[PDB]
């Protein structure tokens, strides 16, 4: 494998190993402070931004099948947290 | 609608791969850390993983050609070491 390859597939890897923590804590319910401070840590190893972090909260919690999941295991209302925790950045303006 | 049952088990399956696609990162990024042993003991918790689990993970990675590619070209030859005793581990990693 070419450098460029190498650093493609790890850095794919690292943002799929996100997504799949987010996906399974979000399945099981609601963000509480341990799974914050894992969450924190993970992505720092990762190298995952807080935007791109955000962005896999508003994914996972508008995942209608991970709800669905959530909504068995612990309860309706499970993505008061979450919900919150993924909010949108202050709109900049274009660039800058 | 899809059963109690059936959400159970998509959850299980959820909380393994994200175990799995963690260990995997990693070792491509190279030998395991303390700091990335302290957080694997803490994922273990959180997505309750057996020991078990977590040595066939690792002895999985560390014996995957393509990670171990990547961890060469990543951080140099020896990248395997703690990777490596992680995977006769048979005491609970912990948090």
């Amino acid at each position: 494998l070419s450098r460029d390859e190498c650093k493609r597939i790890l850095r794919k890897l690292e943002l799929e190993a996100y997504a799949g923590v987010i996906s399974a804590l979000r399945a099981q319910g609601d963000l509480t402070k341990e799974k914050k401070d894992l969450l924190g840590e993970l992505s720092k190893v990762l190298s995952i931004s807080t935007e791109r972090h955000r962005a896999e909260v508003r994914r996972a919690v508008n995942d209608e099948r991970l709800t669905t999941i959530a909504h068995n295991m612990s309860g309706p209302n499970s993505s008061s947290e979450w919900s919150i925790e993924g909010r949108r950045l202050v709109p900049l303006m274009p660039r800058l």
